[PDB]
């Protein structure tokens, strides 16, 4: 029956704070920045993430002011901020609370010797690839996808991207550093220790995240980069000095060896549908250039069940919001709303 009181700010709308009272505080994970508790609102009832985090007087927080400008049905709510206190101040990000996530769910079939339904790597991929869309739209990388940070309520089958921590705005010119994003969905050109990347890594470690819900296990284990460059070696082939050039070590002998192109069906288990395994081919591409935008992948042909009129959930629901594009979502490539938005939507 404890109680804490605080005046905390909205994550959206105007700079306008009111009074927050939340319960049942608990804590849930240590997550390097900091704790993240649970917490039960009082008034409606609803569960909350609390992520506390030590507050930098110099700056403002990076994960905040980007948090503050998103709003999506893919990307993990940002209800309140407030600040807090050692004598040091901690910013508290209060979110949406997902009860699952695609990694704890992948693991539990995983070790059962089980392959997770396709219709739920159609759903979890498509989720992941429109709040890739949505937040590259505005020009941010998250640099840091990875089953992990793929939010999942298991009732509706929605997913959302949580974990802001690495984001940030990637503006062509600008340096930025090669040391981001987790060991096995790790870009080639950031293994390389290139700091001209684009958004394109993302593409990439969803990727990576597509192909071990297809295998059951990580695609590019190591846990150093030369093993992890050994293991992409092995399926995507060498790399051309042309492909070398575009990925950007520059300075740095070469030297891998000299394997031939592993065809992509021998890869996966026999049963794998076709256009998944076409998919995995057109994100896991050493040009970063020549991988599918994310608003591209959202419209392979690999997603057209969910676009079918009759699809429903396992458990008998309907799907989630698919459909629902705004201008924004779609400036990458307005015309694809033609494929995006199916004729019953
Ligand atoms: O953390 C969760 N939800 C959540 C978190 C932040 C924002 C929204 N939803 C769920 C509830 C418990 N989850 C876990 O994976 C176990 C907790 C945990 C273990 C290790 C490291 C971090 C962590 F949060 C996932
Ligand atoms: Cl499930």
């Amino acid at each position: 029956s404890k109680v804490t009181t605080v005046v905390a700010t909205p994550g959206q709308g105007p700079d306008r704070p009111q009074e927050v009272s939340y319960t049942d505080t608990k804590v849930i994970g240590n997550g390097s920045f900091g704790v993240v508790y649970q917490a039960k609102l009082c008034d409606s009832g609803e569960l909350v993430a609390i992520k506390k985090v030590l507050q930098d007087k110099r700056f403002k927080n990076r994960e905040l002011q980007i948090m503050r400008k998103l709003d999506h049905c893919n990307i993990v709510r940002l209800r309140y901020f407030f600040y807090s206190s050692k004598d040091e101040v901690y910013l508290n990000l209060v979110l949406d609370y997902v009860p699952e996530t695609v990694y704890r769910v992948a693991r539990h079939y995983s070790r059962a010797k089980q392959t997770l339904p396709v219709i739920y790597v159609k759903l979890y991929m498509y989720q992941l690839f429109r709040s890739l869309a949505y937040i590259h739209s505005f020009g941010i990388c998250h640099r840091d996808i990875k089953p992990q940070n793929l939010l999942l309520d298991p009732d509706t089958a929605v997913l959302k991207l949580c974990d802001f921590g690495s984001a940030k705005q990637l503006v062509r010119g600008e340096p930025n550093v090669s040391y981001i994003c987790s060991r096995y969905y790790r870009a080639p050109e950031l293994i390389f220790g290139a700091t001209d990347y684009t958004s394109s890594i993302d593409v990439w470690s969803a990727g990576c995240v597509l192909a071990e819900l297809l295998l059951g296990q990580p695609i590019f284990p190591g846990d150093s980069g030369v093993d992890q460059l050994v293991e992409i070696i092995k399926v995507l082939g060498t790399p051309t000095r042309e492909q070398i050039r575009e990925m950007n070590p520059n300075y740095t002998e070469f030297k891998f060896p000299q394997i031939k192109a592993h065809p992509w069906t021998k890869v996966f288990r026999p049963r794998t549908p076709p256009e998944a395994i076409a998919l995995c081919s057109r994100l896991l591409e050493y040009t970063p250039t020549a991988r599918l935008t994310p608003l591209e992948a959202c419209a392979h042909s690999f997603f057209d069940e969910l676009r079918d009129p009759n699809v429903k959930l396992p458990n008998g629901r309907d799907t989630p919001a698919l459909f629902n594009f705004t201008t924004q979502e779609l400036s990458s490539n307005p015309p694809l709303a033609t494929i995006l938005i199916p004729p019953h939507a």
